[PDB]
């Protein structure tokens, strides 16, 4: 941890705080919502010490990096914005992409816009987005599961932070981060109320400690979390600029892993989707589907010495 190095570059017209270690290739590692660099804390010592680069950004809007104040500047476009130019600063053509959650949506649009930049993809939690040109992202959601599905209670500015900041930023966190229960998150009206856990633990489980809920905490704590929130609130916006890439495929070679009680896999009808050959039609490249089992949604923490052997032995192939 203190030989992980923690610099601040510029790129896209942003200051991005950028964490790396190793020297080689360089594995690109994106964090999702509502984590931080810190989500990949062992993946970047597992790979760093077997002769790849490990670099872990804070995403735009995150802990230490820079967080616009327009929701507009949050699109996808905006994100891989920020990313061609990190990967430029790197002095690579290509990379390897490791990715989870949002930042696996973050890197579905890297390899969509700049396939040949990435040699291939470890993609845990969330699949590509398949974009349907008869239903816009949201809409399909809420036809799905009603306005109260957390994706639907994301959208409003300033309500789902103020919701947040009724029971704090401490249990918020607690709450995401010690769900093990599957299926669509939907929160109840008018509050956060439990969110996305009803049944929260005294004690953190055991790949979680005391220090990193505090670490988490300690940063969403003076950032809040409007800009991250602020990514779901561009999914609309994405559907519709993503128009030139409609019905198009992905070659990038990629190994999806999931946590087998996974939100994101236990609704959205992502098992069809996944295993169905949807996704493989999508992403002709698609290699292994791993399923973890007893997991839940942060694999990459709590299976981390299976998801750093996945990872390396995936790459080591190209």
């Amino acid at each position: 941890m203190e030989e992980i190095e923690h610099r601040t570059v510029e790129v896209n017209g942003i200051k991005m705080h950028v964490a790396e270690k190793g020297e080689g290739p360089v594995v690109l590692f994106l964090h999702g919502f509502p984590e931080l660099w810190y989500s990949w804390r062992h993946q970047i010592l597992a790979l760093s010490s077997r002769g790849y680069r490990a670099v872990a950004p804070d995403l735009r809007g995150y802990g230490d990096t820079e967080a616009p104040v327009s929701i507009s500047s949050y699109t996808g476009f905006h994100i891989v914005g920020d990313l061609i130019a990190l990967i430029d600063l790197l002095g690579v053509d290509q990379v390897f992409l490791v990715a989870h959650d949002w930042g696996a949506i973050i890197g579905w649009y890297l390899c969509t816009f700049h396939p040949d930049r990435v040699k291939a993809y470890v993609c845990l939690s969330v699949p590509l987005l398949h974009r349907d040109p008869n239903i816009r992202t949201v809409d399909a959601m809420r036809a799905m599961y009603g306005d109260d599905y957390y994706i639907c209670r994301f959208q409003k500015p300033g309500e789902m932070e103020a919701q947040m900041a009724e029971v704090g930023t401490e249990y918020v966190l607690k709450n995401i981060l010690t769900t093990r229960k599957p299926g669509p998150p939907i929160f109840p009206k008018g509050e956060y109320g439990t969110g996305f856990n009803p049944d929260m633990p005294n004690s953190l489980p055991s790949w979680l400690t005391q220090d990193d809920l505090a670490y988490y905490v300690s940063k969403y704590e003076k950032t809040g979390f409007t800009g991250p929130l602020n990514y779901y609130r561009n999914m609309n916006l994405n559907w519709e600029l993503t128009a030139p890439w409609s019905g198009g495929k992905i070659q990038v070679p990629v190994k999806f892993i999931t946590g087998e009680l996974d939100q994101v896999y236990t609704s959205l009808n992502m098992k069809e989707y996944i295993h169905g050959g949807g996704f493989k039609q999508d992403v002709p490249n698609l290699e292994e589907v791993i399923v973890q089992k007893n997991v839940a949604h942060f694999n990459n923490q709590e299976a981390a010495e299976e998801i750093n052997n996945h990872i390396y032995d995936f790459i080591k192939k190209f």
